[PDB]
């Protein structure tokens, strides 16, 4: 789903403004301030975000396009390391996932992830491991972000500042929705509520995860490609048809310059084609946040956007 916010340049503009600019000196504060601003989002804006929020959508995305961003001129050199200075000054597309992310929930940092912080460049990196946000030439195949953690977030935002200088780079999301159709009835019952075997990231170096669970009429998704390790083989010949499913309903988006796309991390499984980078400090450059909602089970009270949590593994 997408919606252009072109008109709404100079309003968003204005309410990057009300913000702190150094976001990081006071992460609390400045979240705090993004959630008073983002009442005063514009309606069209608000509307779509909620609706988003409380429904999902059939492809498990919402593509905000045109949202104000910096003159290429005028932003920093894409960024060459993490984590990112603390006392770096606030970019437009960040005060965007302030405001958008505080509208839906909660930013949420995971410790052992970036150093616990909870805004993140994506840039690429020479010599990246396989498993990487830093990947360009390699292929970052489907994963569903963190489905492994019990504190997953509802929500992955990715803010564009810079898009890759040939503009391959394309993020891939397939959706749950669109997937279940596509599967029998004993798949569906295979996969749902059963939990298989579930390596995890680099970072948080087992689980887990019930590739389907929830309402069986609209079920919630939890898939990796890489990480994903059923050993029963019922349990991998069901896993295989999902993937085909996947695959089957595989939508893709480039980002560009002003682009902030939410993904329903609930619903979804994500991936990112190659591109080759060229290291002259305007490679591309997303920002990542993540975000979590009253959905159950992501919060038990007392949470603040900006908090960073532990890992505990699902199980
Ligand atoms: N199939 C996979 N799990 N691929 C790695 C995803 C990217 C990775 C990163 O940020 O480098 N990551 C996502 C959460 C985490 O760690
Ligand atoms: O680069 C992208 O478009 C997505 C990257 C991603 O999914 C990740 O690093 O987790
Ligand atoms: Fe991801």
């Amino acid at each position: 789903t997408s919606v252009d916010c072109t008109a709404y340049g100079p309003e968003l503009r204005a309410l990057a403004a009300r913000l702190p600019r150094t976001p990081r000196a006071d992460l609390y504060a400045f979240l705090d301030a993004a959630h008073t601003a983002a009442a005063s989002l514009p309606g069209a804006l608000a509307t779509a975000l909620d609706t988003f929020n409380a429904e999902g959508s059939e492809d498990g995305h919402l593509l905000l396009r045109g949202l104000p961003v910096e003159a290429d001129a005028d932003l920093p050199t894409t960024p060459s390391s993490t984590p990112a200075p603390e006392d770096r000054s606030l970019l437009t597309m960040e005060a965007m996932l302030g405001l958008v992310g505080r509208r839906l929930g909660l930013h949420t940092g995971y410790r052992e992830l970036r150093s616990g912080t909870v805004y993140h460049d994506v840039y690429p990196s020479p010599g990246a491991h396989h498993l990487s946000s830093e990947t360009s030439e390699t292929l970052l195949e489907f994963h569903t972000e963190m489905a492994y953690h019990r504190l997953q977030p509802n929500y992955v935002m990715l803010a564009c500042s810079r898009a890759d200088h040939e503009r391959t780079a394309a993020t891939l999301v397939a959706s749950v929705r669109k997937a279940l159709p596509l599967l029998d009835e004993r798949t569906r019952a295979r996969l749902l509520d059963r939990r298989m075997p579930c390596c995890v990231d680099v970072a948080f170096r087992i689980a887990q995860v019930k590739p389907l669970y929830g309402d069986a009429d609209d079920p919630f998704l939890g898939y990796d490609r890489e990480l994903l390790a059923p050993e029963d083989p019922a349990d991998k010949e069901a896993v295989a048809a999902l993937s085909k499913a996947l695959d089957e309903v595989t939508e893709a988006v480039y980002l560009e310059p002003g682009d902030l796309l939410i993904v329903d991390n609930f619903r979804t499984t994500h991936a990112r084609t190659p591109f080759s980078p060229r290291w002259d400090g305007k490679d591309r450059w997303l920002h990542r946040v993540y975000i979590r909602t009253d959905r159950n089970g992501q919060l038990s009270g007392g949470e603040r956007a900006g908090d960073v949590v532990a890992f505990t593994p699902r199980g």
